[PDB]
DNA sequence: CTAGCGCGCTAG
DNA sequence: CTAGCGCGCTAG
């Protein structure tokens, strides 16, 4: 429930609970939280893509 | 002279007289340098098409 | 090893 | 307004 997306063809969702690598080439931040058990599960999150709980994480980075 | 690359079809290069606009969503630098006249001429110079005189910009940079 | 999500401004 | 150059790591 921090940030969400989609890959493929399937959404997902997942809380800060779960997230921790997260880069950028320069579309987002392709982030990691799972891929149905735990296996990071890369993905594309920008700022208008989580809930208000992205675009601050930059705030404080890149600002 | 100062940087190299290819846009469309054709090969360009311009020294750093004629460089100053230059982001890069995550492959490079897109810079500006000309386009026939002088009209800027985006065009995406990697730390690798410059003549090493480019990885040297983001040295100083984001290092 | 392989596609995959997007961009960023970009010139006219 | 429109395509355009690439990536970045990415999981197995």
């Amino acid at each position: 429930a921090t940030v969400k997306f989609k890959y493929k063809g399937e959404e997902k969702q997942v809380d800060i609970s779960k997230i921790k690598k997260v880069w950028r080439v320069g579309k987002m931040i392709s982030f990691t939280y799972d891929e149905g058990g735990g296996k990071t599960g890369r993905g594309a999150v920008s700022e208008k893509d989580a809930p208000k709980e992205l675009l601050q994480m930059l705030e404080k980075q890149k600002k």
